């Protein structure tokens, strides 16, 4: 396979190509009218539209797939996950024209479409569940070997949320008999591929069969963290008729890995998805045990069309508490700013003393539901602080900015220091910290610190701001206590995301920025009338329309409510600025 | 543990801090009047000063560094070296306040000051 077309987009469409590019292979990729901008297609040597936005008419179609195979002269199609990852049909049309699926045959897709066809085949080869996936990879040799198996418990609404890697809670044993049952499944269907074989567990680790899935799926670089194989590289050797280049008894478990899902959701109305721009994007830190896996740039939108994922952050550490806080150490870098997402709750899904326990089944959400979504919190005086320091300073890097482009250089005026003469200078502000307001009264000390007292209570409060990369970090120092935060301000609302949590501040909007009855224009007969007592109109409403020496004058509402009285019925004189209408 | 406080300062507090950002542990570090503008400050997470500048008033206080254990809900401290890494009472005083002692316990400290009863100790052992 010299070009790979990758018949998918976002995470799935990244995740192959990079290893594509790091083997040589060139990659071709689609992308509706829906994602002309988005990710893949910059990644891709080439990329082909389509279509309409809806995936049935771009990701889901057989014959527009395979046109771009054959006018990209590609070599194999990569159906990744979701879309033709289980169409028999598409495998088979490749088959027939030329082109080689990457995937398993025909013949083991569709002997898999029934439950109870499954069942017979492999089962002819020998209170609190937990799900637990062991992967199979075989090749068109007769090879195959096992990888270790993934404990999928936890979820809702029948997703997966998180997935913890090297399945925890069982003995080595264990994971021996799932490797060969596994293997044995695979070849009683005759499965090449990467697949995964789900198996469902009691508390005493009798393991029965349920479902096998046939693609190569979203789920593996949680397990690659700890096996150390590359099963994107794997699938795409054998894809070309090689064996399978790792044998069972070459592979290792180190470490524990797991993976976060972070969605487009709001999970205070019981996680419907929400669509919308994402203003501000940043990742946690790169480390070769912190892998993350990003489908959205920053400047792109979430659309209803397809799924709302955003990222998957996996992190890989020596063992399980060790991975438990890197996870929520990494998970709190991650900051959207723009749309509401479920980063909170998988904090405080992760941050969970029966989840840190290990007490983990198929329930443990419905269970403890009520203590996975929390109420927000009112924001201590030394965050309020923090917000008015950045707020202040947000105003001085105007000022600065302002300055660059004067000709006035280097002159006074342009430090923002407030320096009264013989005086000092007290500002005083105030923070709408949720529904309640506070207020703050600074005052600009001589040495550049700020006395904030809040209430009562004074702060002695210093910082500044700094840059790394593409991102603003305001450094305080709050009564000799230093903290950094990520200072974003976006229209009204002040963001200051920390190790601790993050908090949102608003400033609230002045009257005279957020107010945006009626007269007559000139001395004419009214034609038509439109409202009377008891109606109600919203602002740019027809009230009335009048006709002044020949010209049609339609009056509006600036105002709003309800009418009491209309004074001119319908053919009498109005005269100039003579009120029409009223509202009581 | 999730949060270490260092009670130390410069080369050795940055070591430590380095390797706990690599593990995922949020560090706590004391800087004085002295340090107020030195390289563990920033490295650290949060920062509390003690007091005046020489080392009696601020490193090697037993009360101070316990404070700001509480204060910042540290669950572990780490002396470094140099201030209180031989102090047993400190380490006494940790195991009583309910906070982690990143060392030996004080009954491996306390035996260790005289030098004639590590010796005895030790040769016993041959």
């Amino acid at each position: 396979i010299t070009k790979v077309l990758i018949a998918n987009r976002g995470e799935i469409a990244c995740r192959v190509m990079r290893t594509a590019k790091k083997l040589g292979v060139q990659t071709v990729a689609v992308y509706s009218e829906a994602d002309r901008n988005s990710m893949h297609v910059d990644m891709a040597d080439e990329a082909y539209s389509i279509g309409p936005a809806p995936s049935q008419q771009s990701y889901l179609s057989m014959e527009k797939i395979i046109q771009v195979a054959k006018t990209s002269a590609a070599q194999a199609i990569h159906p990744g996950c979701g879309f033709l990852s289980e169409n028999m049909e598409f495998a088979e049309l490749c088959k027939q024209e030329g082109i080689i699926f990457i995937g398993p045959p025909p013949s083991a897709i569709r002997d898999m479409g029934i439950k109870s066809t499954s069942k017979s085949i492999m089962a002819a080869a020998g209170d609190t569940p937990r799900h637990v996936e062991v992967q199979v990879f075989g090749d068109h040799h007769g090879n195959a070997v096992y990888l270790f198996e993934r404990d999928c418990s936890v979820q809702r609404r029948h997703q997966k949320i998180i997935e913890e890697a090297p399945a925890p809670g069982i003995k080595s044993e264990v994971r021996k008999k799932l490797g060969e049952a596994a293997v044995r499944a695979a070849k009683a269907v005759n499965y090449v591929g990467a697949g995964t074989v789900e198996f469902i567990m009691d508390s005493k680790h009798n393991f029965c069969f349920m479902e096998m899935n046939t693609r190569l799926q979203v789920e593996h670089p949680v397990t690659e963290m700890i096996t150390g194989t590359d099963l994107v590289e794997w699938q795409l050797r054998i894809a070309a008729g090689e064996k399978i280049p790792l044998s069972q008894e070459e592979i290792t478990l180190q470490g524990h890995a797991f993976e976060a899902r972070i969605y487009a959701e709001d999970p205070s109305n019981n996680f419907m998805p929400v669509a919308g721009p994402l203003v501000h994007l940043s990742t946690p830190r790169a480390d070769p045990s912190t892998r993350i896996e990003t489908g959205v740039r920053q400047g792109d939108e979430v659309s209803v069309h397809y799924d709302p994922m955003i990222a998957k952050l996996v992190v890989w550490a020596a063992d399980r508490q060790a991975a438990l806080t890197k996870l929520r150490y990494s998970l709190r870098q991650y900051n959207i700013v723009g749309l509401h997402t479920n980063i909170d709750f998988l904090l405080n899904l992760s941050g969970h003393p029966e989840f840190e326990a290990g007490n983990v089944h198929t329930d443990f959400i419905p269970q403890h539901h009520k203590q996975l979504l929390l109420s927000r919190k009112a924001a201590a005086k030394e965050s309020l602080c923090q917000a008015a320091l950045g707020l202040i300073l947000k105003e001085k890097a105007m000022t600065d900015t302002f300055t660059l482009q004067a000709h006035d250089q280097f002159s006074p005026f342009s430090s923002s220091s407030g320096r009264r003469l013989n005086i000092s200078y007290t500002r005083n502000m105030t923070l709408k910290d949720g529904k309640n307001n506070v207020a703050i009264a600074v005052t600009y000390n001589h040495d550049g610190s700020y006395s904030m007292q809040i209430e009562d209570k004074t702060f002695q409060v210093l910082g500044n701001l700094y840059s790394e990369g593409d991102c603003t970090y305001l450094k305080c120092s709050v009564n000799g206590v230093a903290s950094k935060a990520k200072l974003i301000i976006l229209e009204n609302t002040i963001y200051l995301f920390s190790k601790e949590g993050s908090i949102e501040i608003d400033i609230p909007v002045p009257k005279y920025l957020s107010s945006v009855g009626p007269l007559a224009p000139m001395t004419g007969t009214i034609e038509k009338v439109f409202v009377k007592a008891g109606d109600k109109v919203k602002a740019g409403d027809s009230l009335m329309v009048m006709i002044a020496m020949k010209m049609e004058h339609t009056i509006k509402s600036p105002k709003d409510g309800t009418v009491k009285k209309v004074f001119y019925r319908e053919g009498a004189q109005a005269n100039r600025h003579t009120p029409l209408v009223e509202f009581e």
